[PDB]
């Protein structure tokens, strides 16, 4: 049930007043998906993990060749998710726990907040999307540094 998706890359030339050459850069790659336990109080969380698998891994496929690099040129990775209003932070939680330590945060958040995502080697990058998460969302996101 994925939306939208949307990639940001940022290449930083100049740094501390210094030309940084080459350029160090940062992807994110992120995902609105509708969440199954919108509106609801439940338990067993097995479909939103086995959702979170997938995801992690067509994200940070969007990453690597949004970078044009080989997975083992990356230096650090993170995840994050952000779940709407009528979702539950567990929820967040259970999107993140399988594998892709590799650092990750977890918010509630409405349409257009930013979510910062972690960066292990902590560093961070901010993504947003002006209308998402909707209260029935969760908005996934995984980064990746080069360089």
């Amino acid at each position: 049930k994925i939306r939208k998706i949307a990639v940001f890359i940022e290449e930083t030339r100049i740094e501390a007043g210094r030309e940084i050459s080459p350029p160090t850069r940062k992807a994110v790659a992120v995902a609105v998906i509708e969440n199954p336990f919108a509106g609801r109080y439940v338990e067993d969380l097995t479909e939103l993990m086995d959702t979170g698998a997938e995801l992690g891994a067509l994200l940070g496929e969007r990453c690597v060749q949004a970078l044009g690099i080989r997975p083992e040129q990356a230096e650090s990775y993170g995840k994050s998710a952000m779940v709407g209003e009528n979702g539950e932070l567990e929820h967040a939680a259970a999107i993140l726990h399988p594998k892709l330590l590799v650092p990750s945060s977890k918010k509630m958040g409405s349409p257009g907040q930013v979510l910062d995502v972690p960066l292990g080697h902590f560093d961070g990058i901010e993504v947003r999307l002006n209308d998402a998460p909707r209260a029935n969302e969760i908005m996934v996101a995984v980064a990746v540094t080069d360089s």
